[PDB]
């Protein structure tokens, strides 16, 4: 598509900020090192100043006062770790214009054109030469408009970057800050000496095929994006085959999608398989963080099977290989697993910037509970809201329904032919 920049900004805070650095916890350096994208997409009202650039940039910068780190660039400390220098240079803001209709998107399959709603950040220069968060409103011929969002997760995590946007969302609608950011990293400070109670599955490699596969056709090129509904249901049945234990709708839902996966992608019975779920800590760990906590708090679950098993067994063995892992998670298993993390040597080398999310594994988060359709900016709530363009195979994400009309999408990138059989999704016999 054509992408025509009319107007590029670095807004920076409202008024003076704190000049500082913030010190980042082991869960904010095991984080990707480019930025996050995301896409919001909305319908015209018809109003003529519908999603006014001023407005936005003011509202924007009157965000990056409780925000300020938001505004701020990466740096090294004397110890060489990363941490934000909290200078209040800036966020971009790119106006750009569209010929192409939000229409062509068709369902919304988070295809990679979507990075073109998204500003482009060069990490080739240092660390400290961009700003944390690049933000683009695009302008598409039928009155309507996408909001780009990409932001560096060393700053904070999803759900920190969610309060971010719907405050500054709020402000834009004269609304007043309802939850202040709580910033402070310590919280998550590993125990002095760090003591691991647990071997941690959740940092070890993942499994390989046993047997390699042809690298290409089924590489890169030949990975598909495509988003998929389901209509409600359309948890149970968990009863197949006699069994009692009663499991979540996010574990059987999670179990579905895993076991589907593994069928589309015909895993040899002997074959492991392991599942990569993004799980918040934020209602694990135990002191309690504080509402508003601005930070990386997300933590893995990794429950794995033999393809085998994974199979030929109902979907409720799958949905307790999860629930084992997902129950586990209590605060002594998280300051466990941040005390592994300070006595490895170089955390970025944890990150799976996958690599590892290919056959046979599988990474899946859900943002079913997350405020994602909340951010209305005076136009009204967002008619999609996902990850702005999957980057790689083996990466699936669950989406509330906007209109709730109880629906979910999942959204995943998998291999060509693999994506066809993966209607394998369509039936809980």
């Amino acid at each position: 598509m054509k992408i025509n920049i009319r107007d590029s900004t670095m807004v920076r805070p409202a008024t003076e900020t704190p000049i500082t650095n913030l010190w980042n916890s082991n869960v904010d350096l095991v984080i990707p090192r480019f930025h996050t994208p995301s896409v919001y997409f909305y319908r015209p009202t018809g109003a003529s100043n519908f999603f006014d650039p001023q407005v936005m940039k003011e509202a924007l910068s009157k965000a990056l006062v409780p925000f300020y780190p938001m505004a701020g660039r990466l740096k090294r400390d004397d110890d060489g770790r990363i941490e934000i220098d909290c200078n209040g240079a800036g966020v971009l803001f790119v106006v750009a214009d569209t010929p192409s209709v939000i229409d062509d998107f068709g369902d919304f399959a988070p295809t990679l054109n979507l990075r073109q709603l998204i500003p482009e950040v060069d990490h080739s220069t240092g660390i400290h030469s961009f700003p944390l968060l690049v933000l683009q409103v695009t302008f598409f011929k039928c009155g309507g408009a996408s909001l780009g969002v990409g932001m560096q997760h060393h700053a904070a995590d999803g759900f920190s970057g969610l309060h971010f946007i719907n405050t500054w969302s709020d402000m834009a609608r004269g609304l007043d800050l309802t939850i202040p950011p709580f910033i402070d990293r310590t919280l998550l400070r590993a125990r002095d000496p760090p003591q691991p109670a647990f071997h941690h599955v959740e940092y070890q490699p993942a499994p390989s095929m046993k047997i390699p596969l042809d690298p290409s056709k089924s590489g890169p090129e030949n990975t598909t994006v495509s988003i998929f509904k389901l209509t409600r249901d359309q948890k149970a049945k968990s009863k197949e085959d006699g069994n009692t234990v009663s499991y979540s709708s996010y574990e059987m839902l999670a179990g579905h999608v895993w076991r589907s996966v593994g069928k589309a992608r015909g895993l040899p019975n002997d074959q492991e398989t392991k599942l990569y779920i993004a799980t918040d800590g934020r209602s694990r760990l135990r002191p309690q963080l504080p509402p508003g906590y601005f930070g990386n708090v997300i933590f893995t679950a990794t429950p794995l099977a033999v393809a085998g098993d994974l199979l030929s067994k109902p979907t409720w063995y799958a949905a307790g290989q999860i629930h084992d892992f997902l129950v586990r998670m209590d605060d002594n298993y998280l300051r466990s697993a941040l005390d592994y993390l300070e006595m490895q040597p170089d955390l970025s080398a944890l990150v799976r910037g996958a690599h590892t999310y290919k056959c046979p594994n599988l990474g899946i988060t859900s943002w079913v509970r997350l405020p994602i359709y909340d951010a209305d900016f005076g136009w009204g709530r967002p008619i999609f809201m996902g990850p702005g363009g999957i980057p790689y195979e083996g990466l699936s994400f669950v989406l509330p329904s906007p209109t709730n009309d109880g629906s979910l999408s999942v959204a995943i990138a998998l291999q060509s032919e693999h994506m066809k059989l993966f209607e394998k999704f369509l039936f809980e016999i």
